[PDB]
């Protein structure tokens, strides 16, 4: 048999960015068991791992091209000048706007190279491939309930589910209040207070 969607299984994977970051990392001694294809490992993970094996380790790389980056190819496009060339000035990094079946698409040029001119928007928050090595340990498909709530023999059993609040986790409200700690003993009395 081969994993494949609608299908629990339990496989650790170890994840790092380029940079030599661990975003997360899944001991074989405790493999993630979920939904193949639909179940909670980005979908670039799950695709990948159809047909592959139970037990076997294998590598994926999955990140900007569908996973925590998301580049988005729909807006990078590479055209000649031939299309345009009397913008009130034809420059590489002018703002464009193209019209694409897809609607109306802003592009903006970055370099201009042989053959056609490059035009794309930021990839600073995009174009983030990560590497990330998968094992299967299991392959089973879940009843009705199962697939439908997305979990495996627990549905209900699971714990909670996004109910908690009232927590946050970033900052910006409010900040330095009593500078320090306690009050400290400090405040003015040049002349000379015992110094060095």
């Amino acid at each position: 048999m081969k994993v494949a969607k609608d299908l629990v299984v339990s496989l650790a994977y170890q994840v790092r960015t380029e940079d030599g970051v661990l975003v997360d990392e899944s001991p074989v001694s405790a493999p993630l068991d979920y939904l193949h294809g639909h179940g909670s490992l980005i979908s670039g993970l799950e695709t990948a791992l159809e047909g592959h094996e139970v037990g076997d380790k294998f590598d994926v790389a999955v990140g900007a091209n569908d996973a925590y980056g998301q580049y988005d190819e729909n807006l990078v496009q590479r055209v000649p000048k031939d299309v345009f060339m009397g913008v009130d000035e034809l420059q590489v990094g002018m703002r464009f706007l193209a019209e694409t079946d897809q609607g109306p698409v802003p592009v903006e040029i970055t370099a201009v190279e042989d053959d056609h001119v490059v035009v794309d928007g930021n990839h600073m928050l995009a174009g983030q491939n990560l590497k990330f090595n998968v094992e299967v340990v299991a392959i089973r498909e879940a009843t009705e309930e199962e697939l439908a709530h997305g979990h495996v023999h627990g549905a209900h059993d699971h714990h909670h589910d996004h109910d908690h609040d009232g927590c946050c986790g970033g900052h910006g409200h409010d900040h330095g209040h009593e500078h320090g700690g306690e009050g400290c003993c400090g405040g003015k009395g040049n002349g000379g207070c015992g110094c060095h």
